[PDB]
């Protein structure tokens, strides 16, 4: 496989060179401003700096490297800042860990020869099977070791560093959240409530008046209005989407309006059911109402904090708690079945990966055709591309599933997608590649011989070989992905094709060049894969830390110049993602700990019980942390909803902001 | 051991007869009213019914069996009612389960002879080892069974019944809580808040004024007062306790008052630190303040719901969150070490239990002197008494530990004691007795023979023998304990000794006859032991269900006539125990499921995987339930703090109720 690693890494450098070189040329062209420098045009701030020259080649860099933390916050938001905090803390963990671990352990994993001793009993036909593997706590560390002590103390170094960083971070994100919250404006969200599970109207009372009185009693000076309506039904949601389509085509009529009106009225003709956004009067009242159980026997009047208008997911605002729980259960069962099918395809990937040691067993002579040329390529671009493809259809499905539970707020739904993706990822990817490699290699060597004093050694061999494969994958990703992102070559092609053969109006060009968000449902989930792989295989094969620094490090560079210069944020959750990210980073430390308790044992290190203490510490850190911080990342404090509102918060305008269409 | 079971059960019937006969005599004597019929005197309602006759012997029964659910609520409270709900739901589960399970499985566990086949290979010297064991899915069900199907379908019957009952219950307790809450009075608790983690005063501001402004801003029309003071210090707590001692002796002075004043002032002379009970004005405001995070970055201003004055645990009101977490961790580690030491003593108990099969191992001829007489008694009263003793020093320690965490409110502290006791109990007791018996019996026989096709069978044998021992224990308990309770012979002796040789005043007699609470920190924890034992060993040995009905059933009889006629409630948590009880009952169903997945497997029932589905259902039921109900058992709803307050809630009186001394 060394030949193949060399190809993949090599080729990817070629692509990064060509794509990044393209960037340094296509950006200078001012006619490409709408796809290289947006978020500087939409928010009128001039395509780039004062035109002047052509911006010394390395200019994007200077800007990014000297962009103030606060500058990101003001320009983009307090969500971009949190993503950047994520990237940075991971980077740091990796950095320090790397330093120490790397030097020590790399010099200590070549100064042994368990691979060569294993090679004394490699039978025949299975000769060439390693190379470069001899540089990673692999099959090259003799069982009873006296050197494995260093590969346990390492677990401590990574772990302790993970703790310092995650704590320091939670604090820093919290500071950001508050600061931002205490420095905002009116905002149509700081005055609402979202009741979602209301009981039925009584005798012949109108739904509106029912809600009206209830809230007007508890708070008899702050109730203002109440927008129920079920948003003219979701069938009208669709009809208005179609009316938008029609006006776009202008840039059916009568009968279509008829349809809309009729369906909407006929559905409201009995009950608009639950879901209203009781708009309060002053903010403190709305804030207090938010964090307060309005009824015991939790199944009636569930009051949340009311999402901003842009993310209220009016579709699933109804539900009824019974249905919500049924949906939760079914959705979780489906994600588990999907984890199993993906295990199937990932086994497929690792198989495609070890080509020599496949023919030797599974298909014998069926694929022995494999020469040398085809071999290298089919195990240097194919296996990797497969993983990308499979784990790319996931983000979409996961969101669709999560948004079918009932979660109001797109923010929480994106967070749930991220979570289900973490599960998938972890389990599938890691376990799969690792175990399958091992099995494959150690299946025709475990078939002939039984016993046990050698089987464990062979299984460890194979664990480090799967490590080398994941390394090449991470590399590929990093290079090509960041290349494409900085070049935005895909979007460039699209825009400069539309603005040449498809754009009819100037508004059309405007529509075409609108950038998008940082897609926090494909960025963070995907970056979590890299986190887990580079955490687990950090001591078992310490080279996926020198590839890991690069991924997350190029992150803070590429993505910064893709946030102060292109992606314009969609929603704003004032930092409400860190809790999720923190739990996941800590769960990687935990999976890593469980695996570095297993592997250390297979390589017979009787004192491997000294990793159990850490398996506990992680779990304690978890609860201690949540208790101290999660609270603040949940609600808007009363001390933020009591700040001076100079201009009397004009209501009615606020009421008209949550108005459906 | 059958001989011994016969003795223990037999003897305990003797004691119950003698103690219950004593009750039916000593109660009629009117001079014993202060210890047989209190809570009818304190709350002036006449010792018993209209004196008239001597109350037909079985009178206590009629009263108890016809005491209205609401009558318990009004007379005692909405905590006694919840304990009674507990007893009743457990009773019911057991009842139905019993019915079915019992008939079927008992007729199906004697119609086989795995004990006799095991006896074909019982070597020598280890002959008599069973008897009556042949009536409990024991060593008398042949491995591959075709009869074990019934002992799996049984797991389902118990499980499904557990679910129906626990759901039905949560609902019913909730209804009780609310009803009671919407029908109370002013109460000095419905107008307070308990801030506990306040930041320091600013420049030279006084602690009081700091709190004052903060709350007076957020709520500028509801802040009334604020009682900080650290209650003149806890050293003064002790000094006032001593002043009480002095007035009791009256029924040192100057220098003692000096001490008090001095220490108190010197400690307040810097800062009264945190902990105030900001008293609001109207109830809705206090209620809203309760369930609201007053500050992000949870480490400042932690506002609870304010315990009633009688349970505010002023001692640990201070703390500071950092210290609270340190304490939590240390306390949990200590409970784990205590679990280990108790494992030591419980192994001791099961050992004392199997006397014959002890000589053959541990001490050979050291105790072989055992004859037949001594044998029966030393394994019929001794082992059992030991367990009682050990598991009685636990309640006290556990409370002391829990109240050292920091928990404000004695109610929650009693709940935490209960919880730690559950852990202890479960683990220790069950595992211990079971495993130790097994080991002991199956250690002499496992040492010599090897294979494995017989070892599992022998281990199962021993599991059912430990079952017989637990049966006798539960019986003993039930009989003697309830006997003592109804006779209150221990308290009678004490009172009629004080009122004859120790009482100086009439107030002294009053003090002596004050009953007490239902001790919900020794009742519920202890009854949970019986629950777990009778759940786990419900299919493995279906006879501990016919002993189980009795324990909990005599409960609703004995304890009712010990709540409408003696124990006067101390605090009132309006039902806030059910959440704890529910989780624990469900955890027994879970332990039972895990054990009936193990045992069914050891008795080789390849399709034992059909218990895994249930191991999942339990866990789902858990989260579904908590979500739907726990909320209501947490706060006082705003719709309860908005009910008509006819008489203007006199404040100042309320402020003077939380006044320290």
């Amino acid at each position: 496989e060394f030949g193949s690693f060399l190809v993949s890494l090599g080729t990817s450098f070629v692509i990064f060179v060509i794509l990044m070189l393209l960037f340094t040329w296509l950006s200078r062209k001012s006619g490409n401003a709408p796809i290289y420098y947006p978020n500087r045009i939409l928010k009128g701030l001039e395509p780039w700096e004062g035109t002047s020259l052509t911006r010394n080649p390395f200019a994007w860099m200077r800007e990014a490297l000297t962009s103030s933390e606060q500058d990101v916050v003001n320009l983009s938001g307090v969500d971009t800042a949190v993503h950047f905090v994520f990237l940075s803390t991971v980077l740091g963990i990796f950095a320090c860990s790397s330093l120490l671990l790397l030097p020590t352990l790399l010099p200590l994993a070549a100064t042994d020869n368990n691979i060569k001793n294993t090679k004394n009993a490699t039978d025949t036909t299975s000769k060439g099977t390693f190379s470069q593997l001899d540089n990673l706590s692999m099959a090259n560390i003799t069982k009873k070791s006296s050197r494995l002590w260093a590969f346990l103390g390492a677990v401590y170094w990574i772990s302790l560093v993970t703790y310092f960083f995650l704590w320091k971070a939670y604090k820093h994100v919290s500071s950001l959240r508050a600061q931002a919250l205490m420095s905002a404006d009116v905002k149509p969200e700081q005055f609402a409530i979202l009741v979602r599970d209301m009981p039925a109207p009584p005798d012949g009372q109108t739904q509106k008046e029912f809600i009206d009185s209830y809230f007007r009693e508890i708070y008899p000076e702050t109730f203002y209005r109440s927008l129920v309506a079920t948003e003219n039904s979701k069938v009208n949601k669709i009809w208005e989407k179609l009316e938008g389509y029609k006006k776009k085509l202008a840039r059916l009529i009568n009968e279509s309006v008829a349809k809309l009106e009729t369906e909407q009225k006929a559905v409201l003709a009995e009950k608009q059911q639950t879901a209203a956004v009781v708009f309060f009067t002053t903010r403190v009242a709305a804030a207090s109402a938010a964090q307060s159980l309005h009824c015991q026997m939790v199944d009636k009047w569930t009051v949340t904090e009311a999402p901003e208008p842009r993310q209220l997911l009016w579709q699933n605002l109804n539900i009824k708690l019974f249905s919500r729980i049924i949906r939760q259960y079914f959705i979780y069962f489906f994600v588990a079945v999907t984890i199993l099918f993906y295990m199937i395809p990932i086994a497929f990937v690792s198989a495609i990966t070890t080509l020599k040691n496949l023919q030797r067993i599974i298909p014998f002579i069926k694929p022995v055709v494999e020469i040398t040329a085809i071999r290298t390529v089919l195990e240097s671009f194919l296996p990797q591309i497969a993983l990308i493809v499979f784990l790319a259809m996931l983000p979409k499905l996961l969101l669709f599933l999560s948004k079918a539970e009932g979660i109001p707020s797109q923010s929480h739904a994106i967070r749930a997608a991220s979570g289900k993706y973490f599960y998938f990822s972890v389990f599938n990817v890691f376990i799969g590649v690792t175990l399958a490699g091992t099995l494959f290699n150690t299946v025709k060597d475990i078939a002939k011989n039984p016993k046990l004093d050698m089987i464990i050694n062979l299984l460890a061999t194979s664990l480090p070989k799967s490590a080398t494969f994941f390394l090449t994958y991470v590399a590929l990703k990093f290079f090509i992905g960041y290349g494409l992102e900085l070049s935005r070559i895909i979007p460039l092609i699209i825009f400069h094709l539309k603005k040449k053969y498809l754009c009819k109006t100037e508004a059309e060009v405007k529509e075409a060049w609108y950038p998008g968000d940082l897609s926090y449902a494909t960025r963070v989930p995907g970056d979590m894969l890299i986190l887990t792989i580079t955490f687990c295989y950090s001591v078992i094969a310490p080279l996926i830390l020198i590839f890991g620094i690069t991924y997350f490090g190029l992150g803070w560079l590429v993505l910064r110049n893709q946030a102060l210069k292109v992606y314009v944020p969609s929603y704003e959750s004032y930092g409400r993602m860190w809790p999720h990210i923190h739990q996941r980073i800590l769960a990687a430390l935990f999976l890593f700990q469980v695996v570095m308790f297993g592997y250390l044992g297979a390589k017979t290190f009787f004192y491997t019980a000294l990793v159990i203490p850490l398996i506990i510490t992680s779990l304690i850190f978890g609860y201690v942390c949540r208790q101290k911080f999660y609270g603040g990342f949940e609600h808007t404090a009363l001390e933020v909803a009591c700040r001076e509102l100079k201009q009397s918060p004009d209501l009615e305008e606020i009421f008209r902001a949550y108005i459906p269409h």
